[PDB]
């Protein structure tokens, strides 16, 4: 159990546990300070720390220390007794709070019991020397008037209160001579600067923190675990293990880029959580090795120190007990000491892993910070920890029986106002950046707003070197984590070796390196007349003396105009919110613009279903121009075509080392280790392509997602200068009108800013999300790749190695050397799949990596698209793309391939892209169009069978070919097995759904089944389990290849691949999804179009079509004729058939040219009669339910309706329409649809049935039924000559 000592500022000094100590740094010059003995080894001097300070930095100035932090200053701060015993009984509080749960306890035995070793790198292995710096601290025993008797002690920690910055929390270790102590396995003397009452500020993005915009929003921490923070160093500096190795440091080459001072893997190891994925599995063996080789080093000490002669009273045995217990050596029998592996390792991560603020907070049931990079805000000043009614040793401000303990409430400064200050502005100093323009106005950034990007110096090149493969060579992991609940259970983690006498004699040797500090400019200029984020953010703020403002589109205006401000939401927004109105009509107002707002902020959640895009915030780009001029043109669209890679401020530049070769041992006539030695190279391989990713993923969060972190705050800044503008604008206008005219309007500002900061909620989450999808599509898709190239190339570099290796040593492999030929091609042939969670347990990045997983879009290997005249690959993978002179495209994304040599496009796929599942598991999905067959070249159409696609490579691969009516997927293992799978449609159909018609088509493979659907629905499937590997990402050919007639062709359209097997309702899903469109379509599934010829087809009467009565004004309806000539393979009706109609445009007399029918539009439905153009219309007063149409010359009488609304009843896909009669467009009366209905006729000679083009009312509510009676004779269908359809 650890003792926390108590006492006052007063309490006289006994030289004992109250003193007067001559710090380290006072180089035994001076005066002392009365120092308190908390607990052994540890002390605290209550007063401030100048070592290395000058006097007057200690007052704020136009300087500041530290570049990233919001620097607080207070001279005062300790200066008097009452101040210094107020600091003495709050440093026992936090103690007590710390060893209040076995986990901090232990962190405090593990600090008092780690005394640093008696001596560093100068001292002799035979000795231990107490007469350094390091080691020994005096205190003065003499009586107030002389420094006549000093003594010395062993001490492990002291504690000061802060420098000149009060929140400014640093430990301090001991160099001499240019060395560290605590760097090199011996450990020191630690020192800390610590204030407990101006705690930093933090509050996660996110995540909402009172979710109130108006209100204060963040978190303030808990002083213990900052404390404890402090406490991690101290106890790897006790260890010795504070190693320093390859830093992670920030690129400054560019303006918008931060700078901050080198960060230490030690650093990121203490705060834990995230922050350990960013130093490399590389540097993570460095730092391993270096504190390994510290100990070898102690351990060798000890089995040569034979006495000190700095303290004679020093007992040699109790110390190399001591130290033994301390570094977890193993003794024999025979007193020898050396290194045990497993209790290293452990050791090891357990001070690296285990003891972490993260893990620390999370035990404690504090919060803290997401990581080491986050912006740091401006600190408060907690109130009186000495208040158990705000703050206790056992839950800190999170109180239970207060109700601050749920949701860390008692840490939120929007809810535990009573227990803090807000900080005087006028004391801080923060570091900005003046960004000037050449001319001239200027900026001022914090240089935390900046982005963090990490130089490419960064990170470690250790993979390329080589490697030496012997039967005993082993694998190399080092996991960042630690099982905190055995590490508080463990048994034996805790010394139980009795700790030996602080006393020994007095320091001679003050010999030791003291730090000088000093202040730097505040503030440092650049110029550049870059308008990128910190510019767009600006132009969106106003002056303090400014309260009448008008929101502008124009970026330019708002710069220009300081009663100007920026606004990136809609034209329409805009105007109303520069509005002005009347008392009377101010409160509709307010309530207009707000939903508005809103309404606006929401549309962050739009969706881009069509081009494969699930999520995209549209306005992003207008809100802060960042990355590449994302403010101007169409930001969805850019995005589309470039991806997530836009928004970036900077592309990095990755370091992806060419894999070191390997070097294996060879043992002749040993069997065994030659093979032990094969092996062994492959595992090493797997941990080669580990470290890889891990070096990515440490890019990745570096470089990358630090950037995108820097976009989602801008987006929550961008709103909320938004909402405040917006309310600016409010509160002028109100306070326009007279108190009178007030009282009577009816406003609650709180509901209004309720609404605001509502809206904002619901986008900074759709923006969150936009975001880490982006974010992970660039390390996927933009960095993984890039390293998968690189270890690809090495497996085969290894490949041969490894055979030739073989090779050589066939004899003494004799009758097995075959047995293991295999077993090495059949490693290096499946490779290892990217898995995040491999390099870090942060539940954030986890559940980003899952989600992004989770969604079958970012299976998509490859999607080509038409773009300014042209098809590229939007899958983001980067095919090359080539499309040949003979291929024909359009912007509706359709290509036709014709008979031509060069009608042809070829696809050269990303070889780096994880596509050998080793199982073949993959989909492809695309629309076609295929040509009825020529009825005089009949038999060769159903004989000759053509490919139209083709992706061989190695006499394997997949081809999709055709023949006649039949459309087939075949696959060809790397054996030269084949297996197909078919969708042939009936050629003797008196109307077909296929022929000449555009249908959806998707093949899926699984290691099972091959299966071929038809616009969402399964038609065909076939078994392939036989089917061996099939090497797929070979080139890909769009032409047609077999022997064709001249005038065959075949239009295409959405060819896409996904990298996976998609479920029937995935598929159904992308039928409808591509399906969808504004426009009606026409009976070949092409846009339906104005002023264009059509016959017209019925799908309630399919052989039926119309034609003008001889003697009557009406349609009646005659059957279709047949194919005439014969054959026992086709038969069909003719379609060119019956009156040849033309819909005609209704309003906007811009001449009858052309253009697309839309549902809901107004419509003429005329045809030819010889050389006039008549029109179809309704008699305005029939009585029965159905009536028979009045065919005539265009004519506005008053006794017909001619206006006709063309219709989309089904909900789905469909080429059929339907045809509606309303009063007028604005009326509601529906009159009744177009058909046809049954009459019966008996005349003087005749008796029969004969059906007529009617109107009638009955199809009203049957066109409601569901699901949609495609049966219904409403139901019609265009049909205008195609040169795909002859008769
Ligand atoms: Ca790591
Ligand atoms: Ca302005
Ligand atoms: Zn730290």
């Amino acid at each position: 159990p650890v003792t926390i000592n108590n006492f006052n500022y007063n309490d006289p000094i006994d030289n004992n546990n109250i003193i007067m100590m001559e710090p380290p740094f006072a180089r035994g010059t001076g005066r002392y300070y009365k120092a308190f003995k908390i607990t052994d080894r540890i002390w605290i001097i209550p007063e401030r720390y100048t070592f290395g300070y000058k006097p007057e930095d200690f007052n704020k100035s136009s300087g500041i220390f530290n570049r990233d932090v919001c620097e607080y200053y207070d001279p005062d701060y300790l200066n008097t007794n009452d101040k210094k015993n107020i600091f003495l009984q709050t440093m026992i509080k936090l103690f007590n709070r710390i060893k209040s749960k076995p986990l901090g306890e232990k962190l405090l035995e593990m600090i008092i019991n780690g005394i640093p070793y008696l001596g560093d790198r100068r001292v002799p292995l035979e000795e231990f020397n107490t007469n350094i710096a390091s080691v020994t601290v005096n205190k003065l025993i003499s009586n107030p008037g002389e420094v006549e008797r000093k003594k010395g002690i062993f001490a492990n920690l002291i504690i000061f209160g802060p420098g000149p910055v009060l929140n400014e929390n640093e430990t301090i270790d001991i160099g001499i001579q240019n060395h560290f102590a605590s760097r090199e396995g011996f450990g020191g003397i630690m020192q800390m600067k610590f204030c407990p009452e101006y705690v930093s500020v933090f509050n996660n993005v996110q995540e909402n923190k009172g979710a109130s915009i108006f209100n204060r929003r963040g978190y303030f921490s808990d002083p213990a675990l900052i404390l404890m923070h402090e406490l991690i160093h101290v106890l790897h500096g006790l260890y010795g293990i504070k190693v320093d190795d390859l830093p992670i440091v920030p690129n400054e080459k560019k303006f918008f880029m931060q700078s901050t001072d080198a960060i230490q893997a030690e650093e990121l190891y203490t705060f834990g959580g995230q922050d350990p994925s960013i130093i490399t599995p590389s540097t993570d063996k460095s730092i391993y090795d270096k504190v390994l080789q510290n100990f070898r080093g102690i351990v060798d000490r000890l089995n040569k120190v034979l006495v000190c002669i700095s303290d004679p009273n020093i007992n040699i045995n109790i110390y190399k007990n001591k130290f033994k217990d301390k570094y977890k050596f193993v003794e024999d029998s025979e007193g020898k000491y050396s290194i045990d592996v497993e209790s290293f390792d452990k050791l090891y991560k357990s001070l690296m892993f285990g003891f972490t603020e993260t893990n620390i907070a999370e035990n404690y049931k504090i919060k803290t910070r997401a990581s080491y990079f986050s912006d740091s805000l401006p600190p408060v000043k907690i109130k009186n920890l000495l208040d158990n009614e705000i703050y206790t040793i056992e839950e800190g401000f999170n109180i239970s029986d207060k109700d601050m303990e749920k949701e860390y409430r008692g840490q939120n400064k929007a809810i535990n106002k009573q227990a803090y200050e807000e900080i005087s502005k006028e004391h801080l100093a923060v570091y900005k950046i003046q960004m000037c323009k050449s001319v001239g106005i200027c900026i001022d950034v914090d240089n935390e707003d900046l982005f963090f990007i990490a130089d490419k110096n960064s990170f470690s090149d250790d993979l390329s070197k080589n490697e030496r493969i012997e039967y005993n060579t082993q694998s190399n992991y080092i996991e960042n984590d630690f099982p905190i609940n055995e590490l508080i259970l463990d048994t034996d983690l805790i010394s139980k070796i009795e700790l030996p006498s602080e006393n020994t004699e007095s320091l001679t040797d003050f010999n030791v390196d003291v730090p000088v500090y000093e202040k730097q400019p505040a503030i440092k200029k650049i110029f550049t007349d870059e308008n990128t984020i910190f510019q767009y953010l600006y132009s969106q703020t106003f002056p303090l003396d400014i309260r009448d403002i008008s929101l502008t589109s124009s970026f330019d205006d708002a710069l220009l105009f300081s009663n100007k401000v920026y606004s990136f939401f809609s034209m329409d927004y805009i105007k109303t919110a520069n509005k002005v109105v009347e008392a009377g009509l101010f409160a509709g107002w307010v309530k207009q613009i707000v939903n508005d707002f809103v309404i606006e902020a929401n549309k962050s959640n739009t969706m881009d279903k069509i081009a494969d895009i699930s999520l995209i915030v549209p306005y992003i780009g207008l809100a802060l121009n960042v990355g590449n001029e994302t403010a101007k043109g169409n930001f969805e669209n850019a995005f589309e075509i470039a991806g997530a890679s836009i928004l970036l401020e900077f592309i990095p530049e990755l370091l992806i080392p060419v894999v070191g070769a390997f070097l294996l041992e060879s043992y002749i006539d040993n069997k065994n280790k030659i093979i032990k030695t094969i092996d062994n190279a492959l595992t090493k391989r797997n941990e080669k392509w580990s470290d890889m990713y891990g070096l990515i993923v440490a890019q990745w969060l570096s470089t990358v997602n630090t950037q995108f972190y820097t976009i989602k705050e801008g987006m929550y800044k961008a709103l909320n200068y938004q909402a405040q503008a917006l309310e600016e604008i409010i509160k002028y206008r109100y306070n326009i009108y007279s108190e009178k005219e007030k009282s009577n309007i009816n406003i609650d500002f709180n509901d209004i800013n309720s609404k605001l900061n509502e809206g904002i909620n619901q986008a900074i989450d759709n923006i969150n999300n936009f975001i880490n999808g982006c974010s992970v599509s660039y390390l996927m898709k933009k960095m993984i790749p890039l390293a998968v190239e690189k270890l690809l190339d090495f497996d085969n570099t290894l490949k041969k190695n490894l055979l030739n290796y073989i090779d050589e040593n066939k004899l003494y492999l004799i009758g097995s050397a075959e047995y293991e030929k295999s077993k090495v091609n059949k490693y290096l042939k499946t490779i290892m799949p990217f898995d995040l969670s491999i390099y870090t347990n942060d539940t954030i990045l986890i559940e980003m990596f899952n989600k992004y997983n989770s969604e079958i879009l970012n299976n998509i290997i490859l999607n080509l698209r038409y773009k300014d005249n042209n098809l590229i690959d939007l899958s983001g993978y980067g095919a090359k793309v080539e499309v040949y002179d003979g291929v024909e495209l359009n912007d509706k994304n359709q290509f036709k391939l014709t008979s031509s040599a060069n009608s042809k496009i070829r696809v050269t796929q990303n070889q780096n892209i994880i596509f050998n599942s080793v199982f073949l598991d993959f989909s492809v999905s695309f629309w076609i169009r295929i040509p009825k067959y020529k009825n005089d070249g009949i038999q060769n159409y159903i004989h000759n069978e053509y490919t139209i696609i083709n992706c061989m490579k190695n006499n394997s691969g997949w081809k999709i070919s055709i023949r006649g009516n039949r459309i087939i997927w075949t696959l060809i293992d790397i054996n030269g097995k084949t297996k197909s799978v078919f969708f042939e449609y009936n050629i003797r159909e008196d109307i077909s759904e296929y022929i000449n018609r555009w249908f959806f088509v998707t093949i899926t493979n699984n290691l099972n089944n091959a299966k071929i659907y038809i616009n969402g629905k399964l038609e065909s499937n076939t078994d392939i389990k036989d089917i061996r590997e099939v090497i797929a990402n070979g080139e890909i050919i769009f032409k047609l290849d077999g022997d064709i007639d001249r005038t065959q062709f075949i239009w295409m359209k959405y060819f896409s691949i996904f990298n996976t097997e998609l479920s029937q309702s995935n598929i159904e899903e992308r039928y409808k999804i591509q399906s969808y469109s504004e426009y009606l379509k026409d009976f070949w599934g092409n846009p339906l179009m104005y002023n264009k010829e059509y016959y017209m087809f019925n799908a309630g009467n399919k052989n039926s079509y119309i034609k003008l009565k001889k003697d009557s004004p009406v349609g009646e309806i005659l059957t279709r004729s047949k194919y005439n000539q014969n054959s026992k393979y086709i038969n069909y009706r003719d379609l060119y058939i019956g009156e040849k109609f033309i819909i005609r445009r209704k309003s906007n007399s811009q001449s009858i040219n052309d253009d697309i029918v839309r549902k809901e539009d107004y419509i003429y439905l005329d045809f030819f009669n010889l050389n006039q153009e008549w029109r179809v219309y309704t008699y305005k007063y029939f009585k029965k339910e159905e009536e028979k149409l009045f065919l005539a010359p265009i004519s506005d009488s008053d006794e017909f309706y001619n206006t006709i609304q063309i219709k989309e009843y089904d909900e789905q896909p469909t080429y059929s329409c339907q045809l509606l009669f309303k009063k007028d467009e604005e009326s509601t009366d529906e009159i009744g649809l177009i058909g046809i209905h049954r009459f019966y006729e008996s005349g003087i000679v005749f008796e029969e049935y004969k059906d007529y083009f009617c109107i009638s009312k009955w199809y009203l509510k049957e066109v409601k039924r569901k699901p949609y009676n495609l049966k219904l004779g409403c139901n019609w269908q265009f049909i205008p000559k195609d040169e795909g359809w002859t008769e």
